[PDB]
């Protein structure tokens, strides 16, 4: 089981905001304060192949992440 | 499609962060956050035996809850 870490969004947090909403299913108010609190764990006990395609997601809208 | 707001948790607070860590994967500090930031929509575009099975589970943890 692995977690999926979102280490830093600097100069792209609206996107990576985006990709929080749509993988999570977070309100805005909710993404916005997770994405402007990095580091954060933003999902915690994923399967391999869920961590890695939500890695590459966030990682594609500008986010700097890490898998544990 | 709906979606579930915590709209507040008062004295039930760590409850209320294990049933959101249950049902979302979250962390325990971004939890933690979202429950101290009360209102917040947890859960949005969830089918209505979605919305309807969180609401109780938090509504047994404790948390004032809302599906809209």
């Amino acid at each position: 089981e692995f977690d999926v870490i979102l280490k830093a969004a600097g100069a792209n947090k609206v996107a990576v905001i985006k990709a929080v909403r749509g993988a999570t299913g977070l309100g805005l108010k909710e993404a916005k304060d997770l994405v402007e609190s990095a580091p954060a764990a933003l999902k915690e006990g994923v399967s391999k192949d869920d961590a890695e395609a939500l890695k590459k997601a966030l990682e594609e809208a500008g986010a700097e992440v890490e898998v544990k």
